[PDB]
């Protein structure tokens, strides 16, 4: 009979990837169960409770984060994709509209938030020091000739503070389900060769299964690849 794997999934683009890849697995004996969440810490508190397999959701910078904060020891299984992270405005058409004083917001977490410090860099909204890492904070802008006010609050909340700022940085999972387009709507965006590369996320013990091998490989096929590609239209890059 088949291997069950049970996951855990943002719904946008991660449980839409694991239900197209759900039949291929289960023509190679494995059982994918997919449990979609919202938010970005219960679905490593799943897996690390013993309650879920593996998840899917996260970057690498911030699973080394989560595991350091909550002193566990998830693992890295494999790289799926890129979701270049966008700017947004309800208000604003492009960057050099913005006023003095501009309300930007950002995510609260410090690996997403030091992404989108960054972006504001890359994009010459603000200036960071000059040995400044991707966990880089507002106390580390050095130049800010707008009085541009950064401010940080949890990712999933962003598109809804969107029509509120001036400018919103926001993880494209969430952009995606908020119907915003990052190739057509966003001022600014990142590259796709980043630190951001999702991964599949699992546990010492299940890390070399046969079944995580199995969906390892699948989420690397060419049937995925094709799938990301046209169903996010550049929003979603794969990352193989
Ligand atoms: C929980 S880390 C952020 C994950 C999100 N899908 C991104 O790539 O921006
Ligand atoms: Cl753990």
């Amino acid at each position: 009979g088949a291997e069950s794997l049970t996951v855990a999934a943002t719904p946008v683009p991660h449980a839409e990837i694991l239900n197209v890849v759900k039949p291929l697995l289960a023509k190679e004996g494995v059982d994918l169960k997919i449990k979609e969440f919202t938010d970005y810490v219960q679905p490593n508190v799943q897996v690390s409770e013993k309650r879920l397999d593996a998840n899917f959701f996260q970057h690498q910078p911030y699973l080394d984060e989560f595991n350091k904060a909550k002193g566990t020891d998830l693992v890295a299984v494999t790289g799926v994709h890129i979701e270049p992270l966008g700017a947004y405005s309800s208000k604003y058409k492009k960057l050099d509209e913005l006023p003095s004083g501009a309300t930007v917001v950002i995510p609260n977490d410090a690996t997403n938030g030091g992404r989108a410090l960054l972006l504001l860099d890359k994009a010459g909204v603000i200036k960071l020091k000059d040995n400044k890492s991707i966990t880089a904070t507002p106390k580390d802008i050095v130049d800010n000739p707008k009085n541009i006010k950064i401010r940080e609050l949890e990712a999933a909340t962003l598109p809804r503070v969107l029509t509120q700022v001036d400018m919103a940085l926001i993880n494209t999972n969430y952009a995606l389900e908020a119907k915003l387009n990052p190739t057509k709507d966003a001022l600014a965006i990142e590259g796709s060769d980043s630190p951001y590369v999702n991964i599949l996320v699992a546990r010492p013990d299940n890390k070399d299964s046969d079944a995580m091998q199995k969906l390892a490989k699948a989420l690397h096929s060419a049937e995925i690849k094709q799938f990301i590609q046209e169903k996010y239209k550049g929003a979603v890059v794969p990352a193989f």
